[PDB]
């Protein structure tokens, strides 16, 4: 799987990766219970300090249900800052203090990372791939953020039907929405796997989007020299 350098679709087609941004937060759990009870694996980029601390509450649990469940755990900073604005030395930290949260959390560091705003420039992805990651990137957006309420939710899951080609056997997708918005969770999801199963597609983690075996989606160990 390529390290470094920007990945928008899958490595074979009739595939859809759902993925969810900015997490774990308040409908993260009711998000993994509605994907058990649909049998589907989904992508979660999570972040150690935005709408809520990944280490605060129920979040350590919710990020061990998640592995437990065969979700894939990717980084989104610790902080979610815009990774281009940044020094190095910056960018470097704040994907560190993610892992390290997510270590002492389920003893994993990720290797998938996505890019706040995805905004990461060849000065970004150099360090990112110096980091060894695998940066994630979209090839379709819900703007699930943006139609955000109970009468609105519609537009997002249109959107999706409308760019979801029904040439199932020409066409791949990387899916971009964000689990720390209710109607995310309590609406959407349900119509996201109702309309690619409806099309032929099978919903995947972005793990088998790319062909990358579980064993090799996290650091499952710290080396003490560097
Ligand atoms: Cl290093
Ligand atoms: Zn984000």
């Amino acid at each position: 799987v390529p390290v470094g350098t920007p990945i928008l679709q899958c490595t074979q087609p009739g595939l859809v990766a759902l993925t969810y941004d900015d997490g774990p937060f308040t409908f993260t759990p009711q998000l993994l219970d509605i994907l058990k009870q649909n049998d589907v694996r989904a992508t979660f980029f999570v972040n150690g300090n935005n709408w809520a601390n990944i280490e605060a509450g129920s979040n350590p649990d919710t990020i061990r249900r998640m592995r437990a469940d065969g979700h894939l755990v990717g980084s989104h900073t610790y902080a979610h800052p815009d990774l281009n604005t940044l020094s190095s030395a910056d960018r470097i930290s704040q994907m560190r203090q993610l892992e390290e949260a997510t270590r002492r959390i389920d003893g994993f560091a990720p290797k998938y990372m996505r890019a706040p705003y995805l905004s990461c420039d060849a000065g970004c992805q150099g360090d990112l791939g110096g980091l060894g990651y695998h940066i994630i990137d979209t090839n379709l957006d819900t703007k699930d953020y943006e139609n955000n309420k109970p009468e609105t939710t519609h537009l997002s899951a249109e959107k999706f039907n409308n760019e979801l080609s029904a040439d199932v056997g020409a066409n791949s997708y990387i899916v971009l929405s964000h689990d720390v918005h209710e109607q995310t969770v309590v609406s959407l999801t349900q119509k996201l796997i109702d309309t690619l199963k409806s099309k032929g597609y099978r919903a995947v983690t972005v793990g088998e989007c790319l062909g990358d075996a579980p064993e090799n989606w996290y650091k499952a160990h710290h080396h003490h020299h560097h």
